[PDB]
């Protein structure tokens, strides 16, 4: 039966849960996909691949031979087989490397979720309307006249900073999102002091499994060396920042970015990079301090949620490993997800 969803909102189902974008990800990861193809993905299998990186990171830091870093390091390989043709697999015997291999296992489990997700269930309805509905989200279109899309576009035009000025961000379509569970579980937080409306960015191929799921914290297995501020959820107040890990290129210039409502409270401001397993006593997240911060006089307050839209601004800080702020909160109930963009990017090189 033809599905009665907007053009916009149908188009966004066939963008999240596209086979191919999934595949194209994987090859880009250089995972071999003839010994590990997509439906082979299991939960268990990117557990086990996360303990063995902690193991890995236990093992640099503890002092270990390089035997057994080697040994660990190909028990990584077996577990998620990857083809690098001609060259060796990169030792993973530094911090960097296993960070890379942490971000990919971050974005492999999304892809399962979406792939999982999309293969399960049941007929003679649209397989965009079966879709649509194995989101467990209330997607509505903002008409482009509206109030909030003049204060979303007035949030990306002012949040858009220099340095990232190699493309131009253009909003094609603004929804209201409401995933099924998401406003009770965000309720004993809604009480909180400081809550802001956030920028989220992340791969289409993720999207799926945060519409479904909602913004996940990388599980105990998980080395919490491989994230800079510990395992949390990441946010922006700068569009420009979040932007950044839509991985959009001259191919695929359509990215999506995400606006969610953050519990923050009384914030651990830090400089410098913390690997936070427990927070400290008295604070709710982290702000990670950055040199430019958007300007404090032009904050507006949608829905009694600061959206902080100012332009581009100096902050007081001086010594800090961070151009633009960042905001972590270490509960999955501390976030709920309001808004979801479909940003187009065009890119061009500027001086
Ligand atoms: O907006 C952001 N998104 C993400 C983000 C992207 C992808 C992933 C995943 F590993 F793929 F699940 C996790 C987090 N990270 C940051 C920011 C803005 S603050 C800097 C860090």
């Amino acid at each position: 039966m033809k599905s009665k969803l907007p053009k916009p909102v149908q188009d966004l189902i066939k963008m999240i849960f596209d086979v191919e974008s999934m595949k194209k990800a994987m090859v880009e990861y250089e995972i071999d996909l003839q010994k590990m193809p997509l439906g082979k993905l299991s939960k268990r299998q990117i557990q086990a691949a996360y303990s063995i990186l902690s193991e890995v990171q236990q093992a640099v830091s503890q002092g270990s031979s390089d035997s057994q870093i080697l040994d660990l390091s190909n028990r990584f390989y077996t577990l998620i087989p990857h083809d690098f043709g001609m060259k060796k697999p990169p030792l993973l015997n530094n911090a960097d490397s296993v960070q890379a291999k942490a971000e990919m296992l971050d974005n492999l489990l999304d892809i399962e979720v979406a792939y999982s997700l999309l293969r399960g269930g049941s007929s003679s309805k649209d397989p965009i309307d079966v879709n649509y509905e194995k989101l467990k989200t209330d997607i509505k279109v903002v008409d482009r006249d509206s109030e909030e899309a003049e204060i979303i576009r007035k949030y990306v035009k002012n949040t858009h900073a220099t340095t990232h000025n190699a493309y131009d961000l253009e909003v094609i379509d603004i929804f209201k999102i409401e995933r099924e569970g998401e406003c009770q579980r965000y309720k004993p937080f809604k009480q909180l002091h400081n809550r802001r409306l956030l920028w989220h960015g992340s791969r289409t191929t993720n999207f799926a499994g945060i519409l479904s799921q909602g913004l996940r914290i990388a599980p105990p297995e998980a080395p919490v060396t491989g994230y800079m501020f510990g395992k949390g959820i990441y946010f922006a107040d700068m569009v420009s920042k979040s932007a950044n890990y839509c991985h959009t290129s001259q191919g695929d210039p359509i990215g999506l970015i995400l606006l969610g409502e953050v519990a923050l409270g009384n914030m651990y401001e830090l400089k410098h990079a913390s690997h936070i397993s427990k927070l400290p006593k008295g604070k709710h997240s982290v702000k990670g301090l950055g040199k430019t911060t958007p300007d404090p006089s032009a904050n507006i307050s949608l829905d009694g949620v600061d959206v902080p839209l100012g332009t581009g601004i100096s902050s007081g800080v001086n010594d800090t490993s961070l151009l633009y702020n960042e905001y972590i909160v270490y509960d999955i109930a501390q976030v709920n997800l309001k808004y979801l963009l479909k940003l187009k990017f065009n890119f061009k090189t500027a001086h």
